[PDB]
């Protein structure tokens, strides 16, 4: 949500429909990791994609776990309002416990 | 309630999502397809909104399976946090009531 | 979100616009408390309303803190899909720490 | 950057929210009113989307105050989690650039 954490949530960048293709999916994950790594070490990344037809929790969102709240906030500073795939990047934080239990919503 | 062959799904659709014919048809298909993972779907009812006319059960999805066993599997599989942006809540429905459209 | 907690979130029931009037606001709070109290002790309730023109976090949502996750889940069982003010009640949970810091989103 | 009389607000509006004329006008008013809590608003720019034509700064809100002091108050007041469903991120903008519409 709005309370700062070490997990960045990047919104508005992808639709469920575009994560179906494995090659395109892997490219998006790498692009995200590379871009975020500019702001600090990325511990982990989650980009939920459809599984067996199901729009799973967090589909359409990208979650990036940093090793500090500062690095997450620097990535928010740097990435918010940029454009990717002709869409404006929207940012918020993710509760770490919610991230680890994949309650992405 | 004891298990039956009819399952009611709540928090799965809002009325406003069922106004457009194409969107409604797409939802029926998607729900049928999801339920068919658990067993043969015999029928489905998703009551559609009509402004200013009472539509019992609008906001709910009722699915009829060919067996109580399959319906039990579907209650386990569909209830909870497996879908985006919702917590699915379920209940078994009396099949005779379902066929009469006595939806609560 | 989807992980069960002691805080129930009731959605789709009110718009920010209808919480402006103090009398109507107080009636909604009481109606909620009375209805939820059927399922267990209500420790606290939050119904964010506009403050000095600002659609504050959680406006349009109603948050009810119970003393157990069971009581919250019983209220979810009983209230989900009911109608209030001609609107279908939609339910989810709220992270307790998010509730206490008013990160209602 | 050092403080200036122009503030850029991010995560406050999406392009799709600015397509309708009435909705756009309502957003401009609401943003003006919110900013006016901190000082006199001299001007505001909310670049509007045009499909297939590049619109620099679309997705951002730029507000010009009559003083750097008021703008500093507005950065403190508007940045963070005070508004529903968003985390407002801000930055100071070069006033000359703002007047030229050199929006980044
Ligand atoms: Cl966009
Ligand atoms: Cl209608
Ligand atoms: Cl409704
Ligand atoms: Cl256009
Ligand atoms: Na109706
Ligand atoms: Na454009």
């Amino acid at each position: 949500g709005g309370h700062p954490t070490e997990v960045l949530c990047l919104m508005n960048m992808v639709l469920p429909e575009e994560l179906l293709d494995d090659e395109e999916y892997e490219e998006i994950v790498e692009d995200v990791r590379d871009e975020c790594s500019k702001y600090g070490l990325v511990k982990s990344i989650e980009i939920p994609r459809p599984v067996d037809g199901v729009e799973v929790p967090g589909c359409g969102k990208i979650f990036v776990e940093f090793t500090s709240v500062f690095d997450c906030q620097k990535a928010m500073q740097g990435l918010t309002g940029r454009k990717f795939a002709n869409r404006v990047v929207v940012t918020k934080y993710c509760d770490p416990d919610s991230y680890h239990r994949r309650d992405f919503w």
